[PDB]
């Protein structure tokens, strides 16, 4: 009903079924399942679009969280912005592997052999192994989106898939979702002309689907949202107001500039600081391992009670 | 002067020098040099930005053109949107190589060995080889941008670097450049609130720097622009008007929906259709090889006359 005015992504019915099969198989083994949403959505201004209003998100938080959930034993349904950061691969950009990998001869017997200095691709072998172990166990399903429209439909299909697991399902909503849009009927047909003067656009508020998600689509699930602010004077109050309005369990609050090194875990009655050490930034650890460790422990208590 | 109101990207002075050294070394060997710009720019709406107005461009046209220019003997200065399509690598996304590559043992003597089914990564060895040959010859310099501000400053620094080569330099301007912006003084300081009603924004026209580029920064260079339209009734007229206004040599015209299979090469007095065959889409060829073949031949005639 609120999602009906947005066009469906290609293959939406096929995706919904694939997601339903994934979750039902993992629930049958007794495993917990998390929907990790990651990256930003965009919205068009024209019917044949050449420009988009895009919410900022590299996808690092989501990708790194998916890795940490996989290592903790969860099944992961990874709903992500196409081309944003991908689990295990995101530490090895194109120029790194293009210059490090070298063929060790021509391909013989249908097999290509490659070599690299280990110190040029640190952790590369462990990345390939982790990804391949998850694919083989069937614990990692990837679903791409691009537009706000694609995201809203796929999020509704994922919630339908996870609703049968009751409290064993977790939603980890890290995606940066467009707050404004132009409805299909008010868009010009063709490219906007820059010689036609300043661009004056009014964009309507996107309906906040966290209400129906929590109340109707997945009412028994353990639901975690993120709250992004730029102003440190107001972030706590804004995170608490989110819980009051939407009635879900936890908010992970963060400030744009410090987001890689600090989050605040906010509930209705408490706040917990998670700050990365001097002795932890050296020994390799990422903030997402500490988030996931706090959340899995909370999820255990939620399932048991 | 028109670029002064935009902030400089980090290391702008270091980049300008690196670019100047690249071009001077290639000109000393007698080689032609092309600036390929690729990907889209974005502009912020807030001083601490969480959202951006982004012009659409995958970077495929630019990446594929850089490959074809390298194979034709040019030196290539590749000014590109960070994370958009990268030469040689763009045919092998993360999930393709994550599942295909496997370690053949632990790393011994500091060397990591890997293998893959050749049919899972077709062309992979030839990609590594081409990239490594260009790095070794010093014919390929990569320069990243993200914002409109970063792009405008780096484009001016590249033009300064290529100006000493006179007619042996080519500009191939495929980047999708923001047409509107919000000046530093009219931006709100903090994240815009979605509960505050519809978003109403007026954005000023970005000044068209193709005029000073052609008239002042690189007046002897062979300059090729792109013209993107969505409406096939008007594209030819718009491409001709661009040449009349900016006074450069060639426009590569294209329609959004058919851009992978068709361009029109437009000059002041002629148009040339470049359409990819049935017998060419099978035998592998891309439209950018046919573009580059038409352009290099034109560049020869421009240098000689
Ligand atoms: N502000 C700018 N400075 C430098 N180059 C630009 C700028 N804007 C566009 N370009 C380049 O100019 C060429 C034309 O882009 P295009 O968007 O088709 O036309 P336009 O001149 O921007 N007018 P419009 O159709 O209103 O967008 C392309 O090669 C772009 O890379
Ligand atoms: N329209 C939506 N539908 C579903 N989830 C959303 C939507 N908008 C935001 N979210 C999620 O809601 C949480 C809050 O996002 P955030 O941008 O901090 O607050 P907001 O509710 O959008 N209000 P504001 O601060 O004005 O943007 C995040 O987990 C987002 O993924
Ligand atoms: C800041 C963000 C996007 C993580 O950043 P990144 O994807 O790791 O660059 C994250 O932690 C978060 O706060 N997500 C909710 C964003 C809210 C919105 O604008 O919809
Ligand atoms: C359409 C485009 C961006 C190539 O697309 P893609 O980067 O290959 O997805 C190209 O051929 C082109 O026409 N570039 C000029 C775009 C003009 C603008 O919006 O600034
Ligand atoms: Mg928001
Ligand atoms: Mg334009």
């Amino acid at each position: 009903d609120p999602v009906a005015e947005f066009p469906q992504p290609p293959g939406a019915a096929r995706w919904a079924e694939v997601m339903a099969r994934f979750a039902a198989r993992l629930g049958a083994q007794g495993r917990r399942v998390v929907l990790v949403t990651s990256g930003g959505t965009k919205v068009p201004l024209e019917a044949r679009p050449v420009r988009f209003l895009d919410n900022f998100s590299s996808g690092r938080r989501g990708a790194t969280s998916a890795e940490a959930f996989l290592a903790a034993g969860y099944g992961v349904l990874f709903l992500y912005r196409a081309r944003s950061a991908f689990p295990y691969a995101h530490r090895f950009p194109p120029q790194t592997w293009l210059s490090a990998l070298r063929p060790s001869g021509p391909a013989l017997s249908g097999l290509l052999s490659l070599e690299a200095e280990e110190n040029a691709l640190p952790g590369f072998a462990e990345a390939l192994r982790s990804y391949q172990e998850a694919a083989a166990a069937g614990t990692f399903l990837v679903v791409e989106f691009t537009t706000l429209a694609d995201y809203l439909h796929l999020l509704q299909a994922a919630a339908q898939a996870l609703n049968p697991l009751g409290p064993s399902a977790m939603f980890y909503l890290a995606a940066a979702v467009s707050d404004f849009y132009v409805p299909v009927s008010e868009m010009p047909e063709h490219k906007i002309q820059s010689s036609g003067g300043p661009l004056q656009i009014t964009m309507k508020m996107v309906p906040k689907l966290l209400s129906p998600l929590v109340k109707d689509w997945a009412p028994k699930a353990f639901i975690i949202s993120f709250k992004l602010e730029t102003d440190p004077a107001i972030v706590i109050n804004r995170a608490r107001k989110a819980l009051e309005i939407y009635q879900h369990q936890v908010v992970v609050a963060n400030i744009l500039e410090s987001r890689q090194s600090f989050v605040l875990i906010v509930t209705k009655d408490s706040e917990t600081k998670l700050l990365l050490s001097e002795e932890e930034i050296e020994k390799g650890v990422e903030i997402e391992e500490k988030i996931v460790d706090n959340l899995q422990s909370r999820h255990t208590a939620f399932i048991g009670d």
